[PDB]
């Protein structure tokens, strides 16, 4: 079999993969990125295609340009179950042509030196002497099995985790997710008969009956084109998602013409804290494969780019120390946790609370303004539910006569700050990962119990 040697092998060319390749380019390294999909189809996984503007600024990534930007976004409208209360949150963002932008990022990284092979699949992890040292690839372009060696493998295979799942089960980097720590989501993109009111605003509909554990959304991709879909918490016993979709479509999008459908289909999306470690001997995991999705609103394309940034940073460190062990790549964790991980950990706890609320809990909480329209912005910008804000909210649900889960919002706010306290104190060395993880597990075990 043919053999090749590279410094870095990036498996998967999604938002996470292309972010790693872009950031690692022009640094004196020999890089190979692969993706099973053909070039023109790379990055077309079922998505809402809605990404925050703040993400692009931070990392110094290319702004959506021209055809890549389908519709400019200025904010979000959060509708209550009975729809008697509409929260308008001002937050700038983009509704983009996801495959078109993704391929541009790849096209540029290719110009900056990175090599990209489409129609190529990582089939077997090369794992010898206790290290990930590359992979066996199948290039369907030339029907050839090639063996690629690398000092560091970047796992960016998405929610499938098709590569790292084939690693031995004692590696912390093969951590699996529980069914209930993920949501199945489905979406379609159709044209509307009439225009779209406030088309520069995203619409999110909370409703535990029409989308239990998640929500419905109405994302305008233009003047007369809309990305409508929903998400539901998995591992609960809920019926097929396309049954929820078919039953309640007209309720959230009656203006669409069902004959002008462009794309459909759905996929899995994780709604939890990131992998306890995203780095191990000779391997870094990023994107959906490392559970980098926001547990509350389910956005994952912004925080995927962050994981890719932190991956380049960690790898450049490892090569400067010739150390590709977990310890040598460990800065991947310290970086991502400070950037988005600690925020996720706190929101993981908050998600567990929000998913358990009745429609009456949300109808009451929103109508009575249990929190500001700007404090919901802060609670998911920094992932913090301030002890002073919970107190202002707790004295509003005091005027509630019926029993509710709302009365535990204070204890939830304390548990959120507690687990974020832990993630700020992330292990300095891999020697502490085990001890620190079980403590995190204890925090979640206790909190899960406190909701009952
Ligand atoms: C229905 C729905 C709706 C939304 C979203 C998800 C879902 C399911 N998300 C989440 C978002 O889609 C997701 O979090 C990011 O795309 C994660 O990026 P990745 O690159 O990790 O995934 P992605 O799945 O794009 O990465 C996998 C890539 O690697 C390739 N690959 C996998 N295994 C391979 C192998 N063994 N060999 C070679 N190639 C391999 C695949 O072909 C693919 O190109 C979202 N996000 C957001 O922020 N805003 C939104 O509006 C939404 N809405
Ligand atoms: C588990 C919970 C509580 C929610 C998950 C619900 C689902 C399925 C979320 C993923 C589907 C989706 C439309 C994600 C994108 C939502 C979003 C707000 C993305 C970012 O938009 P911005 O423009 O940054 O604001
Ligand atoms: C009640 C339930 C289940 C969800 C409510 C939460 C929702 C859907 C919306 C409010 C949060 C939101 C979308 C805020 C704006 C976007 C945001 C938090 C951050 C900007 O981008 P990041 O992806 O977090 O980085």
């Amino acid at each position: 079999m043919k053999e090749l040697k590279y410094d870095v092998l990036i498996i998967g060319g999604g938002f996470a993969g292309s972010s790693a390749a872009y950031q690692l380019s022009r640094r004196g390294l020999k890089i190979l990125l692969v993706d099973s999909k053909p070039w023109n189809r790379i990055g077309d996984k079922p998505c809402g295609d809605a990404v925050s503007k703040a993400h692009f600024d931070k990392l110094g990534m290319p702004y959506p340009k021209g055809e890549e930007l389908e519709n400019k976004i200025n904010g979000i409208k959060l509708y209550s179950p009975d729809m008697q209360t509409v929260w308008t949150v001002n937050h700038e963002g983009f509704e983009l042509n996801a495959p078109l932008y993704n391929q541009r990022v790849l096209k540029e990284a290719q110009d900056r030196g990175v090599e990209i092979w489409d129609l190529t699949t990582a089939m077997k992890p090369i794992f010898e002497d206790g290290y990930v040292k590359g992979a066996v690839l199948f290039n369907r372009r030339t029907n050839e099995e090639l063996t690629v060696y690398s000092k560091v493998v970047v796992e960016a295979t998405g929610y499938s985790r098709s590569f790292r799942s084939k690693l031995p089960p004692e590696l912390p980097i093969t951590e699996d997710l529980d069914d209930k720590d993920a949501d199945v989501a489905y979406r379609e993109v159709l044209l509307t008969k009439e225009d779209i009111e406030d088309h520069d605003y995203l619409r999110i509909f909370i409703d535990q009956e029409t989308s239990p554990g998640g929500y419905w959304w109405y994302f305008p991709k233009g003047k007369n084109k809309v990305n409508v879909g929903l998400g539901i918490q998995g591992g609960m016993g809920y019926p097929s998602i396309h049954e929820y979709y078919k039953k309640y479509l007209d309720k959230y999008a009656p203006d669409v013409d069902k004959s002008k459908l462009l794309v459909k289909g759905g996929a899995l999306v994780p709604t939890r804290r990131p992998l306890y470690t995203m780095a191990w001997n000779g391997i870094i995991v990023i994107g959906d494969s490392g559970f980098t999705v926001n547990p509350v609103h389910g956005g994952g394309k912004g925080s995927a780019m962050i994981s890719g940034y932190c991956a380049a940073k960690a790898i450049l460190s490892a090569f400067e120390t010739g150390d590709f062990s977990a310890s040598g790549l460990w800065d991947m964790n310290i970086c991502y946790v400070n950037e988005y991980g600690a925020k996720q950990a706190s929101l993981d706890i908050f998600r567990r609370f929000l998913q358990k609320l009745s429609n009456d809990d949300i109808n009451y909480g929103m109508k009575k303004k249990i929190i500001k329209e700007e404090d919901l912005l802060e609670a998911s910008e920094k992932g913090d539910l301030h002890l002073s804000v919970a107190d202002k909210a707790m004295r509003v649900i005091s005027g509630l006569g019926r029993p509710s889960l709302l009365f535990k919002l204070k204890a939830v706010a304390e548990s959120m700050k507690k687990i974020k306290e832990l993630y700020l104190n992330y292990p300095r060395s891999p020697s502490s990962l085990g001890s620190w993880r079980r403590e995190v597990d204890n925090v979640l075990t206790e909190f899960n119990k406190s909701l009952s």
